[PDB]
């Protein structure tokens, strides 16, 4: 099954500052910013479309990790594209989720567009659980590195 989610968020940080900490040092920043996250190897690629991410966590003493595809990037635009499926850590309900993110400005900071395309395991609804667990983390490592930011 296919859920689809779009939302708007602002920061105050402008968006070439924003987009260089959240996509271009996210993998080396993250690991230093999350408990949880030990590393974010590239397996395949160079940073392009197609680039494959293998992200690292450990949670109740164990670890796991899932795999982070990048779908588009453009820094000229502020655009990061990127989808969230597989590995051992990875929600079990979910096939893949499916990330589209695009920076403007607004009023000195950025405004924050994203699409989320949950895509669930044969026609299941997806859970109020799962939806709350994928947004508390996205949102939990961008709003980290702004914090991050912010502070430097
Ligand atoms: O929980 S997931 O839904 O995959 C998830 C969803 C959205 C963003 C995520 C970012 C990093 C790690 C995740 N999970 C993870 C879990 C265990 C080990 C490694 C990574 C993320
Ligand atoms: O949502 S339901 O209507 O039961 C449902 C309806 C139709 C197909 C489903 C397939 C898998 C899991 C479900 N439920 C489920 C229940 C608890 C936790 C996670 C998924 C499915
Ligand atoms: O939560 S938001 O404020 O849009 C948000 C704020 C900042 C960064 C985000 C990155 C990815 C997805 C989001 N939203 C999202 C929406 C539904 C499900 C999962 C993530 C982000
Ligand atoms: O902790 S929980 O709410 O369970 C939580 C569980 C899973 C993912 C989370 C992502 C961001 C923030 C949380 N809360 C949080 C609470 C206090 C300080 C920092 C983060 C998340
Ligand atoms: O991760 S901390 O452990 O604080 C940390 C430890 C050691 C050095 C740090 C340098 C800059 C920012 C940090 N964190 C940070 C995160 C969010 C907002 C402001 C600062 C540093």
């Amino acid at each position: 099954g296919v859920h689809t989610f779009e939302e708007e968020s602002t920061s105050p940080v402008p968006p070439a500052k924003l987009f260089k900490a959240t996509v271009v040092d996210g993998d080396e920043l993250t690991p230093k910013l999350i408990p949880a996250i030990q590393s974010i190897e590239i397996v395949e690629g160079n940073g392009g479309p197609g680039t494959v991410k293998k992200v690292t966590a450990v949670e109740d003493g164990k670890t796991s990790y899932v795999l982070h595809k990048i779908d588009a990037i453009d820094e000229a635009t502020y655009t990061y594209d990127y989808t969230i499926s597989g590995g051992t850590g990875f929600q079990e309900i979910l096939e893949k989720v499916s990330f589209k993110t695009k920076l403007e400005a607004a009023d000195g900071g950025s405004k924050i567009k994203v699409s989320v395309t949950f895509h669930t395991k044969g026609d299941a609804p997806l859970p109020d659980e799962v939806h709350q667990d994928v947004k508390q983390k996205s949102q939990g490592i961008f709003k980290a590195i702004e914090g991050y930011v912010l502070s430097n």
